[PDB]
């Protein structure tokens, strides 16, 4: 078990989003407990998780930057950024959705952090 890959899922892995528009974002970030305080901005990976994994190897990634990976494929992504001026609940969220390479850290195979600086 590697508790940071299942923190990665809970932060960034949402399998079968329908619409991707503000009150998707506004309802996620509440229910995987991202909203105290609110995070400023917060990206969910779409689609299945084989192909996440597979940014970890060869077959979906190649090595980024300092010990990051970059996904050969393409994801249909989400991303919600927080407006308003408070930190702080109810937390307003503007989606942008996306589709396009993700870069993620992984250990032991499994990804573990998602680069966020791309989506901003």
């Amino acid at each position: 078990d590697n508790s940071r890959y299942t923190h990665f899922l809970t932060q960034h892995y949402d399998a079968k989003p329908q619409g991707r528009d503000d009150r998707y974002c506004e309802s996620i970030m509440r229910r995987r407990g991202l909203t105290s305080p609110c995070k400023d901005i917060n990206t969910f990976i779409h689609g299945n998780k084989r192909s996440i994994k597979a940014i970890c190897e060869n077959k979906n990634g190649n090595p980024h930057r300092e010990n990051l990976r970059i996904s050969k494929s393409s994801f249909q992504v989400t991303s919600c950024k927080l407006h308003g001026g408070s930190p702080w609940p109810p937390c307003q969220y503007r989606a942008t959705a996306g589709f396009r390479n993700v870069v993620v850290a992984c250990e032991n195979g499994l990804p573990v952090h998602l680069d966020q600086s791309i989506f901003r």
